[PDB]
């Protein structure tokens, strides 16, 4: 049989999945599926969801949220639910093996500082479906694959993993890590519970708080964050056209998302300095030049100038706040199929069981 | 009252006792006795445990590990748990005296170099339990147990001790001696903190690396390499049949014994090479004829050929390398039951405060 | 005063109650009853109960549940209803102590982890009937009182408390607990809220579905269960005798009560694997040989052959899966009470308030 | 402007400031402030909090506890609430400082052997609050605050300093310190993390499980000890009055309090003979004939006797364990003030950051 190494970013909000083969570099599968599993609910009439299927995965559940009971595999980047989990890697598992004979060893990306707990039940949620597995942190993957090694070598082009500060916001935890060149140790990676599902939670809060019972879903909070969510100053008036009660309205929210919004800022910037103050001394003048948001969460407005302004008015000497680029999606994904393809054959773990 | 000599071997894997009275030659207690403390586990039922003891020594907590929490009083040869390094010792003198009456005079056996606090520390976990101590390096006294005095004299008979190297690979430490006649002085032994304790975690790290989670405990991993370790080149396939989460699985662990043993030659060769050069030009070329393995470690399969194959490939006139035997457990203690027996007056030490 | 330790196993469906004196070991009172109270309905005419009792316990509420109210004490091994579990408490300290007078000191069987609430709850419908209450998981309880403290010590005699996985399946909860010779802690042993009455209430379900107002109660729906409710494959046809609107009818209830008891295995299963995975190595292939069904849900037919056989084939090596025995009753009660006539007086509890 | 030095003891359960101006010898500022934070509770009504502070310290948050989240920012003598900690330092500024425009320059106390990061914890908590920071063992500022420097010189005054063994059992450690004239050594002090706060546990404990649901907080549990608290053998009947739920009940807690305070002296006994036999053979005789316990464990009913008893029962030449006095919250405050106004000018730590 052949064996396809399996780049997997299981993420809270997307999980991502990229297939190749060894030896070469290009990449045979490339899904970025919503990290959902919709349940068809009891007494689903034939014909509404299309070829009559129980189980829907990614937006094939999202499109299908009114037929479907949702459930989120995944909670503050760790494992909440096992059944949808094991549901949803053995869905990813036949899109990254569309033939579902080939031997998959895969890569997973796990939060900064995942517990031994958190990642057996990533193993133990991939054990029959990957082969081989690899728990690597998910910043350094995002590190790894936002990494161009195309360009590498190059005098112009400043390597990701060399030295920098990776603030991988993503949608369930916010992992900062010291990407120091090598694997980081325990010390050089924190991750907080509190990322893009948080700022949900704080809007739906702040939202049943002054609108009582207005209907609106964790996924249309999540949207109203996505187009108008912003960290920094509050920006009024900030006018939001939602749906409550099935009137159109026009909600002022100006003050809500930044309350909610800027809550990330004063729960991560805590965790970003410290690692700061954690680096070599002769090497934090640059990490503070190469400082990168990755993630779902680098795409809140204004958020590198925040950041950069907070560490230049703390006193560090001259940060340089980046965000990774359009593709922050596929990077926790794209650097765990380049570690699957660097691992050695000892670097693999067997799952049994 | 009674005055009774007793060789101890207060090893970390398993401590031996030996009692006998002065001016005889016979051995009236002879006991090997796992170097292992458990403390019967609180809420224990009834009749459980035998006797409905709350302190178990030896294969009795080894039995009973289920239902005691087992602590090892011994750790690279030194002790590193006050209490249950007394507790056993006490239990041992109850071994070696019945009775409970007669004056011990004790001589354990410490490491190659044991520091005036590693061996202040032998000497208060026995304050009250012996009367009177005496401490003489344990590869030194393997050297004088694995002597034969009933063959000595004879001319088909070569002396052990009259010019000899001994590499005593315990379980905590693996202590290279050249035993040259008399008392070796702190230049001629060298003690590595590496033996069977440090091979078991070494394995331990390679299972918990490849098969995650396997729940081996040491005990089960200490058994795969006393079973199936081994020195050399690797061996392949070398199937090992463990028990991980109830399910019985059967591991590929050539390469995996291999590394782990190796570092073990890795180790002690650097000590090997050092001491075969720190002795004298006129009777190197008689201990590289005597160069004898004692201790836990001389039963890995092939050490001898292969400690012996790494001396002559390095030049070494001609060296033979030789294992202990089938005793290589009482070697230690009876060494130190024969050093007892012709230690002076003022060679005792006093256990006062 | 004199002294009365009483082994209670306050049960979802039958409580059972025992009584003897310290120092001893017969027991003096030993009661099986029911967990029901009977409230005697308003407008009862004299004559009808006997004695013109105006509450009822246990049979007596059974028997006359057509002119009582009845009300479970218990639901899901915690208490629900704190009123009638107190006067059921009540009725059975006067059961457990005639005289009245007597100073009563019960250890109460609560479900495997029970929490402080629940905990709280059989401390309070106590206070005041019991002097001193001593509360333990009733798994263990189970493993304590199945026990023959007549045969500890015999080689062919193993004991179930020194090393076994105890599924104590009641009518409320089915706990399973790693009895290992000791007090399991919190993580040696699962409760679900799955056992006797979820079974009941699926075929209540499965029943209001397919025979419309059949008017079964659930005291009949549970002897429709306990007379032909099976696990395993389904058995065609398997024809019930019931009484449908007066009309005796013969229901086909094979795939009804297949698909009933089959749930509760697939509930047990998932905590049965989890805990066999949570043993100790060293002691799973010895935990295997000793698994013991306990409680009301052993007596289901084939449930310990299809529980050995899903071991089996799940790979487990070599599982034996046993039924408790006829006394299945009395086991959490027998256990309690060894359990008080060996609590010391620092682990009796007092109840105050 | 003017300097302000300050001898400031950071205690797990009572915190002392004191504020001196250099040159001088008299004491400006002297406040005693429990060390706790109080966040006022959110939803508090106007005027239920005096002033309608959010935050309250010392006794205006004990006296407020039920209004307000009491939070410790000490646990076990090191900083464990940092956020609360840096509140808690920046109002004692204010207290050592009414003015807020003077330099302050601390000596902070910190346990025995904190670690390096127990100090950059005290070092850090007091970045722009003190302007330079000089931290010394806890014990030592004791020997330095108890000694009177009115009464130096003296042929009948007997040095604390010159020459004793200080064993200042705090609420969160119980640091027994060689003081022997200098600044103690890493060997001349030994730190134990068991002092008030772990007998306030222990009883706790002991007091959920004979008196469950008790309800008593851990100041209640912390009063009973305080007052009826006592070492050596137990004293009964001793009847404490509590309220348990509202009702006024009468416990006998001698033997519970018995067992929660000579856990104290059997962790505190090991380290107080260690030091005893780390002295010179030459001043142990003293040593011995000048024992002092500080702290607020030295008001432990019977603990000094307790400890010269068992002094004198293990052979020690005549011991003479002596209580600090009555004044034994400053002494670590008045030790601070007087090494601050002693500290040389590159003895004092600078605040970066
Ligand atoms: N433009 C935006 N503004 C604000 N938030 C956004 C925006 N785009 C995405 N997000 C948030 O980012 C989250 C997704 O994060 P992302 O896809 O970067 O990483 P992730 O895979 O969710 O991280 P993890 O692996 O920790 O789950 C979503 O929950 C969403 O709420
Ligand atoms: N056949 C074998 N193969 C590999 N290792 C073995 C074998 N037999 C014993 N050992 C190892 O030897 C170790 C101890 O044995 P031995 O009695 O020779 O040393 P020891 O006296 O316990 O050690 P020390 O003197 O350092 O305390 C054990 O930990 C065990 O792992
Ligand atoms: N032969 C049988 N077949 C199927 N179910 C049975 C049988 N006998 C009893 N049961 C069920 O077992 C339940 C009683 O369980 P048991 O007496 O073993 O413990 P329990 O007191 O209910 O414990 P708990 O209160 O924790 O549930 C009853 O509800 C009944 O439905
Ligand atoms: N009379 C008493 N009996 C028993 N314990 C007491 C008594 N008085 C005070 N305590 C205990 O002493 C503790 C306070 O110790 P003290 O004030 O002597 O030093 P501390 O500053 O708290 O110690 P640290 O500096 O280690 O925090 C309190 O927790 C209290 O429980
Ligand atoms: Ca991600
Ligand atoms: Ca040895
Ligand atoms: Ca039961
Ligand atoms: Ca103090």
């Amino acid at each position: 049989t052949k064996t396809v190494l399996v780049g997997f970013d299981f993420g809270t909000n997307k999980s991502c999945v990229l297939a190749g083969t060894a030896g070469a570099t290009d990449i045979a599968i490339s899904k970025i599926v919503p990290t959902v599993v919709g349940y068809v609910k009891e007494g689903i009439v034939d014909g509404i969801v299309a070829g009559n299927r129980s189980v829907l995965f990614g937006d094939d559940a999202l499109q299908n949220r009114l037929h479907a009971r949702l459930v989120a595999p995944m909670e503050h980047g760790v494992i909440a639910h096992p059944d949808a989990a094991r549901d949803f890697v053995q869905h990813l598992r036949s899109l990254a093996d569309p033939s579902g004979q080939a031997e998959i060893r895969a890569v997973v990306g796990v939060p900064a500082n995942a517990t031994e707990q958190a990642r057996e039940d990533v193993r133990r949620c991939a054990f029959g479906i990957f082969d081989r597995i690899l728990l690597i942190p998910e910043p350094f993957l995002a590190a790894l694959g936002y990494r161009d090694d195309a360009r590498l070598g190059q005098s112009n082009y400043i390597d990701p993993v060399v030295n920098s500060l990776f603030i991988d916001i993503g949608g369930g935890t916010s992992d900062i890590c010291l990407v120091q060149g090598y694997f980081p140790g325990p010390d050089d990676q924190i991750s907080i519970p509190f990322a893009g599902d948080a700022i949900d939670q704080l809007l739906q809060e702040e939202l049943n708080r002054t609108y009582p019972n207005n209907g609106l879903s964790l996924h249309k909070v999540r949207e109203i964050k996505e187009a108008h969510g912003y960290v920094g100053p509050s920006r009024k008036p900030l006018d939001v056209k939602v749906v409550i009660g099935g009137k159109a309205h026009t909600l002022e929210l100006g003050d809500t998302l930044a309350r909610a919004c800027n809550a990330l800022i004063d729960k991560i910037y805590p965790a970003l300095t410290t690692l700061i103050q954690r680096a070599s001394s002769d090497s934090v003048v640059t990490l503070l030049q190469n400082i990168i948001i990755t993630g779902g969460g680098s795409q809140i407005k204004g958020i590198d100038t925040l950041l950069q302004k907070k560490l230049t008015e703390d006193g560090f000497e001259s940060p340089k706040v980046r965000l990774a680029g359009h593709d922050y999606k596929r990077y926790v994904a794209l650097g765990a199929l380049k570690a699957a393809r660097a691992a050695r054959e000892n670097q693999w773990q067997v799952l049994l069981g």
